[PDB]
């Protein structure tokens, strides 16, 4: 419905290996938006067209602050192009990567946004793929928004590299690496090999540091359990001792 003519293209937010985001504004609205290209040849030699095509047909139906808005989407069809919210204070990759760590507030503040947004994704059965601190993104007064569509082993589930059928269970796997990941400054089974990083998920094999502190301990040794069934509910994660006591935004 819509065409590359409608919008004004600006930097180069970022650039991918299946295309480019650049910084975009439609010329009838001066609306500021985020614009994806996409190469179709890529998609096709890769086929994840339809993984593509399906994971936008399930954000189109998501409306939810801590989850980045997805306007819509066109093509030439030489390239796709997809119409996305603007995030100003980009991803948590690079707040991560600028601040080393993140203190206890500022951590359970993000898996509070995060807890929330997938308790509203569980409620509405859609469950997420694999979150990474990359896939992050940060509006303009500083809330965290998932932006990756996806309805590295560093943040995949054991049962989901072992071959194993996955559920909801899988995300709080994923809170519970981000977690760490946002206090120590690496992901917990973080490697120099593929081959590696598979052993030390499937044997759930990470170690705490001295400064993270318990309650913080807990809940990710309670979000990181091998067995779904004894991973908590993201009702539990927004009720736990030490979110409630370091969170600044409520659930």
């Amino acid at each position: 419905q819509w065409a590359l003519e409608d919008f004004e293209i600006g930097r180069p937010l970022g650039k991918g290996k299946f295309g480019n985001v650049y910084l975009a504004r439609e010329k009838q609205s001066k609306f500021i938006l985020a614009l994806k290209v996409l190469f179709k040849a890529q998609l096709e030699k890769a086929g994840v067209e339809h993984q593509l095509r399906r994971e936008v047909e399930i954000q189109s139906h998501l409306r939810h602050p801590n989850i980045l808005r997805l306007y819509g989407y066109f093509h030439d069809a030489t390239r796709v192009y997809l119409i996305l919210e603007y995030a100003p204070l980009g991803t948590v990759y690079r707040e991560l990567q600028k601040l080393s760590k993140f203190d206890e507030q500022r951590t359970a503040t993000y898996i509070t946004e995060l807890a929330n947004a997938l308790s509203y994704c569980h409620s509405k059965r859609v469950i997420h793929r694999d979150i990474k601190p990359e896939n992050l993104l940060l509006g303009s007064a500083g809330e965290l928004k998932i932006a990756d569509f996806g309805w590295t082993l560093d943040y995949l589930p054991p049962e989901m590299i072992e071959g194993r059928m996955h559920d909801e269970k899988v995300d709080l796997w994923s809170l519970g690496v981000l977690c760490y990941e946002f206090l120590v400054g690496k992901p917990p089974f973080e490697a120099n090999t593929y081959q590696e990083t598979y052993k030390r998920i499937s044997r759930v094999e990470f170690t705490f540091p001295d400064f993270v502190t318990e309650g913080a301990r807990d809940l990710i040794s309670r979000l990181l359990k091998h067995n779904p069934s004894q991973r908590p509910m993201l009702r539990e994660v927004l009720e736990h001792p030490w979110i409630t006591a370091n969170s600044s935004k409520p659930s």
